[PDB]
């Protein structure tokens, strides 16, 4: 379903903004996802993200960038397809994207975010989860 993920992106964010002190008010195996998700992305950028270029340099978003220049960006973590690890970045990314936006007055910019989020999620890596095992596979490796 293309509306779980879009609670699942908001879900991310949410959490994102909140732990990093801002305010969230820009908007069961479901929780399972969500949980296994915010873990593994605090754990990514903890320990992982730092091996990599900080992606969000290529990436000044303001009110009239488009989908199709975050598009561009984005698909550099899929420069070598799809896996788990990279959809966790994907996430983080966008965090760290809403994170930037808030902070520099740009706070409208966060459900918009949200929404690039789960349009990239539903067609470039929702087929390559359907193939993988779903998100409840996510949960088993992840949880
Ligand atoms: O296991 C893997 O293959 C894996 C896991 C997680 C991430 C990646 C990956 C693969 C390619 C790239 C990357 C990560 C990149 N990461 N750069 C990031 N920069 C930031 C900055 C903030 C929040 C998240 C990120 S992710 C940019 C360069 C291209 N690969």
């Amino acid at each position: 379903m293309s509306q779980s993920n879009r609670e699942l992106v908001v879900d991310f964010l949410s959490y994102k903004l909140s732990q990093k002190g801002y305010s969230w008010s820009q908007f069961t195996e479901s929780e399972a996802v969500k949980q296994a998700l915010r873990e593994a992305g605090d754990e990514f950028e903890l320990r992982y993200r730092r091996a990599f270029s900080d992606l969000t340099s290529q990436l000044h978003i303001t009110p009239g960038t488009a989908y199709q220049s975050f598009e561009q960006v984005v698909n550099e973590l899929f420069r070598d397809g799809v896996n788990w690890g990279r959809i966790v970045a994907f996430f983080s990314f966008g965090g760290a994207l809403c994170v930037e936006s808030v902070d520099k007055e740009m706070q409208v910019l966060v459900s918009r975010i949200a929404a690039w989020m789960a349009t990239y999620l539903n067609d470039h890596l929702e087929p390559w989860i359907q193939e993988n095992g779903g998100w409840d596979t996510f949960v088993e490796l992840y949880g």
